[PDB]
């Protein structure tokens, strides 16, 4: 290896290009994740050849490149799976398909159209937490996908699949962390509901 650096700068230049694109095409995002794998494959290689730097850039530990390459594969795979469905032609932003969002509740589900939910604990203006409720959640099933919606009640934020209600934000747990009483007020939209 020798052109490793010339190849890495071309990859990172490409990543910057993909970022700037600000595309809504799920397929560009899949290609973006493939390039993240390429970058980490090259940085991982560079660390093995003993290199410490590549044009001002610091070569990361093998464990870091291994971790990014792994996350990139997971993202790429789930996106391609979702891409084989009626949902894949919908608009998908770079943010909607990030690992960051993937790990945001509900974890390991895709989601879109987030809205704000405020919870005031005890009834003290300075005790207000903000949460997100997603209008569209895509749940995985083997290799098929299901589109569901969210709702809010005195107990928390949840999505409905059939007769099952799954909460991705528990208002009682939140209380034990930012409140002292088991009394709280919830506000989303023009709607308000208080804990009993
Ligand atoms: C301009 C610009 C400005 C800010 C950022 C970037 C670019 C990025 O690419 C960054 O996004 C992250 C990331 C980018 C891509 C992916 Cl896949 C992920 Cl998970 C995060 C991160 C990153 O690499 N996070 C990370 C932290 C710890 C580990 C690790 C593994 S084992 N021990 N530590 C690995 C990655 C970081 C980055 O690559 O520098 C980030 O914060
Ligand atoms: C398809 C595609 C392909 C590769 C990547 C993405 C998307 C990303 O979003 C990633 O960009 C990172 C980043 C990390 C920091 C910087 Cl500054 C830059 Cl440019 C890139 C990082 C990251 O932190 N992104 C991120 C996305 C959304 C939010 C957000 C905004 S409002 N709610 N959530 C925050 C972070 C990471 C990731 O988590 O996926 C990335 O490497």
């Amino acid at each position: 290896h020798e052109a490793i650096a010339k190849r890495l700068d071309a990859c990172q230049d490409q990543l910057l290009e993909l970022y700037e694109e600000n595309s809504i095409d799920i397929h560009k995002h899949i290609m973006h994740w493939k390039c993240i794998r390429l970058e980490s494959v090259l940085l991982h290689k560079a660390k093995q050849m003993g290199l410490s730097h590549i044009g001002l850039q610091v070569v990361p530990p093998l464990t870091v490149s291994e971790t990014k390459g792994h996350n990139a594969i997971e993202m790429q795979m789930h996106l391609e799976s979702l891409a084989k469905t009626q949902y894949g032609v919908e608009p998908w932003t770079l943010q909607d398909t990030s690992y960051e969002m993937w790990l945001t509740p509900p974890k390991r589900c895709f989601k879109k159209q987030g809205n704000t939910v405020e919870v005031k604990f005890d009834g003290c203006e300075d005790n207000v937490m903000e949460y997100v409720v997603w209008t569209h959640i895509y749940l995985q099933d083997n290799d098929s996908w299901v589109k569901v919606t969210s709702s809010v009640d005195a107990k928390g934020i949840y999505y409905t699949c059939g007769q099952f209600k799954t909460y991705y934000v528990n208002f009682n747990k939140e209380a034990q962390k930012y409140g002292s009483t088991n009394h709280w007020e919830v506000c989303y939209g023009s709607t308000v509901i208080c804990s009993p």
